[PDB]
């Protein structure tokens, strides 16, 4: 009943981050679409996400490590998103008219690791203003680190998309976009791979810019960098 | 005001599952004690947290790798935990009297993966019935596999600790310690590190039994395997 009868076998390779806020719509949207298609999900870190896909168990990888050793796979930017820093209510941050990346910094903080859903700035965006600041922690999911910072133990960094109002409504959201560049994330897949139609439908539903001759021309080109030449003039969703 | 002044750093290289659910209460609990211990802490997958502390960042590590590559370090069994099995309460396992590891396997799975956070029963404990079950899905962290499981992508298992019925009251939990055998949360740390008053206090208040007494005993045997005997007719926590 208004569901394709297409039968294959889709297996994504992706990350914490994206498997729990950019993903579960997506899937849910997708499987019942495609009772056919079997959906298998793996999550795991940059480098076995890029083995995984490469050589090569898996269909997609899906995640922000714009990263190297990507060559062999078709790499696609689906979109931008940056970082929150959020805090307990009664912190000094938090009554604070926009705060400067040395404005943080005079704190202890928790933020992701490296490398590991983009904290590949963190440090690296500290050094530029020559700072170095107190990291007491770092983790690969928000939850964690939302967490921690309820107990107190610092000042927490993680996507804009991992604030919930709803789900987190003992925090204090306040954006970083100013402070820190966004990240991309991009899905990759080898050339080799067959594109199937509800894998098109897929990558559409999860990138709207990237519909069937989008992806296709990208293929086309023999480089990721031809592709995101492809896209510099294209403005990427911002999550 | 009723803290120790004692000054030193504390850094813990531990898991999400143990980060998120074992984790906070002592922490809490410690940081209040010991306001000049610098405590820092990193999440990370079994290899790097045994190479943190090993050569040579952390001072502990704090995990169910009960697996090797660990010799170099003193180990300490903290406690035991097993996992529940959890469905969508419109689940043919929710209306179940006791179900079997063969009751199960005929459905799709979300589990952890390997090697992170005990599913080294999970396939060795399928392929053990002969059985090798559909798994749709492996993760790192309850929370996103919790979440699949409300998407309708399969039948989770978790710890059962990640069930919190506060937390998660849209779920059914289904003990599953018939069915799989506990897994070990150890505690490490190489031979050489000087062991502070606060670190014995922590140890402590994340393992009862572990007294500086016990700890001492079992730095003074040559091996894991002998700690492991001394425990061998000691009843653990059981989480
Ligand atoms: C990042 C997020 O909140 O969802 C975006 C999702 N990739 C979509 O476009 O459907
Ligand atoms: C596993 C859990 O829920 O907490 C146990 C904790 N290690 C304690 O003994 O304080």
């Amino acid at each position: 009943e208004h569901t394709w009868p297409d039968k294959g076998s889709l297996y994504i390779a992706t990350t914490h981050t994206q498997a729990r806020y950019a993903l579960p719509g997506v899937i849910k949207g997708f499987i019942e679409r495609y009772p056919r298609v079997s959906l298998h999900m793996h999550q795991g870190s940059p480098t076995q996400i890029a083995e995984a896909v490469s050589k090569g168990n898996a269909d997609f990888a899906i995640a922000t490590e714009a990263l190297h050793l990507y060559d062999d796979l078709v790499m696609l930017p689906c979109y931008h998103w940056n970082r929150s820093i959020v805090v307990t209510p009664d912190h000094p941050l938090a009554a604070t008219s926009s705060v400067t990346i040395e404005a943080l910094a005079q704190y202890p903080l928790v933020t992701y690791t490296f490398g590991f859903t983009g904290r590949s700035e963190l440090d690296t965006a500290f050094n530029r203003a020559g700072l170095t600041p107190r990291i007491v922690f770092t983790a690969t999911d928000a939850d964690v680190i939302k967490t921690y910072v309820r107990l107190g133990l610092g000042v927490g960094v993680i996507a804009s998309m991992a604030v919930d109002p709803l789900a987190d409504p003992d925090l204090v959201r306040i954006d970083a976009h100013d402070i820190f560049s966004h990240s991309t994330t991009k899905i990759g897949f080898r050339r080799s791979t067959f594109l199937r139609s509800y894998m098109y439908d897929f990558i559409q539903r999860f990138a709207p810019h990237l519909t069937r001759d989008v992806v296709d021309t990208a293929v086309a080109l023999r480089s990721n960098e031809e592709i995101e030449a492809m896209f510099q003039d294209i403005k990427l969703p911002e999550k």
